[PDB]
């Protein structure tokens, strides 16, 4: 099924087991965990008290965050590429099946070097990945401030599906944001069209901005605004999604309520949109 | 978690609905349904009411038997190769994530025609699903009363990996069966050493037979029978699989009680296989 | 070791037959000669009867220009691609190792659609081509003139070199001409220190223009120029390329002489730059 | 079009100037040299040497004897494969478009063992050739005493084209031998109905012993025995092969005259045969 997954920004918390915790207590089994929190236990405890967190609490782990900068200098970049798939395979024993970075909407560097090597290294990732059956999900970025660098990149869905060609790699589609899907002024048949191993990973949200104004770190909760969120689903349910949906309110001030009260909240609010899109 | 999944053989029970019945009744998330079973619903009522038995049953695909013939002739084969990315999607779409085939121990036709060709093909299967992010597990068969055609095949894990390399895809792996690691004497070792992504399905059962001995038709339910089973599970364990273990139990005469109680038995005794070899 | 090879810019020959002659007489082996000719000529005639043309005058094919459109609509494209494979078997017997394009250096269609296609199918070109032992040279333009569309593209070895990034395939080079080499302000060095199978095809030819001044359809013979020839071939040969060096004059207004002068002279002026540049 | 190529069996020279100085002297144009020569010279010479030494004496390298052991250890294969492109890039700059090896028509080792890592390695070698626009010729071997170990392998061109399965690898063709096509019972036809790039080089001889009598060590000159030799040009090249036919007659002891007769001889018996193929 669809489901609702918990992600860091909903909640005021920055301890891992409390994280793992709240996510218990409210009901969730999907948990969005970046892969330095994980890192940083896996260092002090090894890899299997890791696991047992999750285990003991009937959580599955949705995703691994890109664990590497694609924009480093080459000797680290191979490096961390080397790196690569033992935490991919860590990842994939808590229950990830899919890698995901985003894509800048526009850059100062030229062109021909910026997306050049940029398709190559996502290639490296993404052969890293044939392996063990992971998909690599790249996020287009919608909002229309982080345009305005001197070139444009990708800014939309019918963007990033070009992009793909350069990249090359069998195993690489979206992360869908409803954010992002809103921003780029995008429809239900955009993602409906898309063949089901095109959507990795998905995040929800809103905004009561028009599309042209909404900003990136500047989000609201699931159903406080005006995206239509019920064909976003919807249509990620045609494409034939069957995975987590993870709220990324991104935001630079507080959020209203409790961390606790947030992720219920959600959750319920989530379940709902997700039985009238599937209707 | 390593879990328990329904076989076909372990119930005497033709009828899908009524065989997703028993599935949950007994108990059971995972189950293992041969992919015809599946198309024969598909064709009668479309995909959705597939899918809607086993969300209204809460049980999940646990693998999709490779719907071709890798011995077709190059017309069928490649038509049935053009066939297999939506019936992967359809399996995916219910929880599968690996598609599976058994080699042949023993054959009368001539290696370098029969080994190379059925390489490439597995190749071919293999890069249709790179996609779809799954991964391709081959049986190796075990069992010495299958090796006395012409000419040696795979008969062991050890075979199998020199085999991946006639392959070349990188998502091609093993379904390891107790039965086929007991009669191919291998250890908890051999297993434990494999990469975990390397493990795409597991099979379990027993035999009173020594493994010279053994008949692959013959089975007997896990537990009845010497093979060391909690070693074959915690090396299975240490290699890092976590997904379901299904009592493949191949017998050419009724099995002792009734398909109820057999299913119940089974689940009860691989719960406590499982944690004696997490231990 | 490198040999001087005609240019049909050289001659106000027409006709392959009189082309092919003057060659001869003039004392070349090697013969660049536009595509359509040898199309051209093997429908009257037929295959056999070019190859018997070239080899009673003692003549080897250059190269063969990339007989499709790179920027064309995808199912033109792929019509031309299937085309690709007899063409290029048809200039193989004629003696080309070598297939070529040129890069705009500036476009206005938005550059992720842009340069992921592009990249795709010099990739899908040079992919059809590794079963000949036959490599794309890709031609850089340099001059200024060029560099006024909406967005900059290759422009640069350098660029080249990132682009083949992108395209991600083992047999693409490089087509250096002097004309770009001089007008992108490079060194000796940057062509030294290439890899000698990177170095696909070159061509040769002068100006009196500053680097930021000479312009693309406005060109000179070699040795009639301000720009460092002996050092271009110098970086060439120790770079290790070993073939035909083409004079590619391209004009507005006629060069002054006759066709039978230039050609025989730019083979003799070529000999010696040849020589100074070998030590 | 095809054209007659000293091989060293021919001649009692075994010193590489006064080889390559014979070769000159008898007419030949395409001259096969054991790569051990051609590193010993360009050893103590250098490389800029052994390139003056052939182009002094309008020779071009025919082909470059795969410089590896492709049953070797793992460590010593990979070592020796990684010093392959290198010397191919010295044979490229010679005139060599081509690298060979034979297959073994039957062994001890297991099949699958044996077949998959040859597999494997053979795609090795042909993807480290991809970058320098070469091609790997595989000689099948035909003679019924090298049949005798316990398992089949390659005895056909029939055969070959399965393993080509196998390897799996767009640059890998064949080395047809007259006295492999022979022993094998093979048609004209077979050899015609190959795309020419599969035609990678050609060895030429004779025996009057039937198909299954000839033996490997034991051939004669081409014109002094019963082989169809005129058919088996003709066969070549109407399948389009262009480059050195090379008389490859391995013998354990002299034949009569002298190597520069011998030598001589060849080459026009070869023009000649070589006409009467083409029509």
């Amino acid at each position: 099924a669809m489901e609702p997954c918990l992600h860091p920004t909903l909640v005021d918390e920055t301890s891992l087991v409390l994280y793992l915790d709240l996510a218990r207590e409210t009901g969730y089994r999907y948990v969005d965990v970046p892969f330095h929190w994980l890192e940083a236990e896996a260092e002090r405890h090894g890899d299997a008290a890791v696991e047992a967190m999750f285990q003991r609490r009937g959580l599955v782990l949705a995703n691994l965050g890109l664990p590497l900068n694609l924009y480093d200098s080459e000797p680290v970049f191979l490096r961390e590429l080397s790196l690569l798939p033992d935490r991919a395979r860590l990842c994939a024993r808590l229950g990830a099946r899919s890698v995901t970075a985003f894509l800048w909407p526009s850059m100062d560097e030229e062109p021909v070097r910026y997306i050049s090597q940029l398709a190559r290294r996502i290639r490296q990732v993404a052969v890293e990945l044939l392996p063990l059956g992971m998909r690599v999900g790249l996020e287009y970025v919608g909002p229309h401030h982080l345009r305005h660098r001197r070139y444009p990149f990708v800014q939309s869905l019918a963007d990033l599906k070009t992009f793909w060609e350069a990249i090359g790699a069998p195993n690489v589609g979206a992360l869908v944001d409803s954010y992002h899907w809103y921003t780029a002024g995008e429809h239900e048949d955009d993602l409906a069209q898309l063949p089901p191993e095109k959507v990795v990973y998905v995040h929800i949200n809103d905004t009561r901005d028009a599309p042209e104004d909404a900003h990136d770190g500047k989000r609201l909760l699931p159903g406080d605004g005006r995206i239509p969120l019920v064909p976003f689903l919807r249509g990620l349910y045609l494409a034939g999604y069957r995975g987590p949906v993870a709220a990324e309110v991104l935001h630079e001030t507080p959020l209203d309520g409790t961390g606790e009260s947030r992720a219920r909240l959600v959750r319920e609010r989530l379940e709902k949109l997700i039985a009238l899109a599937k209707g």
